[PDB]
């Protein structure tokens, strides 16, 4: 696994077995090691961007980091060798669905926040309205 | 792509490039074509069960159906060869996320319904008490003005 990251060349890039190993090796790393290793692959070529994505995906990254990860991976989709596309696609779909999950959890968090604040606003208003009514009833008796 | 599903053997089942090609071909089928193909691989072996899962993955299936497909191949995951395991993990995690998203959307649907019914009732109560107080306040104002002018 120590040797797989440095491999370059036409014969390596177009081999689905290479990228499968790379992804396998990344799963074996500790999240902190994945983040650190990904930093090496910032040249901007599709090969390094893909390698960076594979490593960065296994790190403890933020949802907005993954949003940016997904975007960079989608941008280079046309340069992915035809043989590798089905593997790339499967890995990308995995990153995409993790993003959707993060977005759904955010949606739920916004609904639970807004509903609670709206409910309690009404409950404070119910307290004022109830007392003001009973004060008014009292003043009518006087 | 029509020939790919029929293959069997040690040279094929331990072949990551074979399963990759299968997943690729499954993408090029319509749900009706997927279902018909899946019906022919139901012997119960890990090979067939994996095939079925791949075919039925994008067959417009229910979350319950998805969970069953996942479950059948998961129960035989130890039999999957070392060369194929990394690819199986990718595919399973994709299905696992889909099941998690189905649960999440169901959770959101429940909170949406429950909160809307609780808010509607409380909004209705707020409107009623507003009108009540306004009618009572006006009465107080009116009656006070009469007594004050009298005094």
């Amino acid at each position: 696994c120590s040797d797989i990251w440095a491999l370059q060349g036409k014969s390596t890039e177009t081999n689905p077995l290479y990228w499968l190993r790379a992804m396998d090796c990344a799963d074996r790393l500790m999240p902190a090691q994945s983040r650190q290793q990904a930093r090496q692959y910032d040249d901007g070529s599709w090969q390094n961007t893909f390698k960076q994505g594979i490593l960065l995906a296994d790190a403890k990254i933020t949802p907005y980091e993954r949003r940016q990860l997904v975007a960079r991976i989608e941008a280079l989709s046309t340069e992915i060798p035809a043989q590798v596309r089905p593997l790339y696609q499967l890995w990308r779909d995995g990153q995409a669905l993790q993003l959707q999950l993060a977005e759904e959890r955010q949606r739920y968090s916004k609904l639970q926040q807004s509903s609670d604040s709206e409910l309690d606003t009404l409950r404070q208003q119910h307290h004022v309205l109830q007392q003001q009514l009973e004060l008014t009833t009292r003043k009518l008796e006087n």
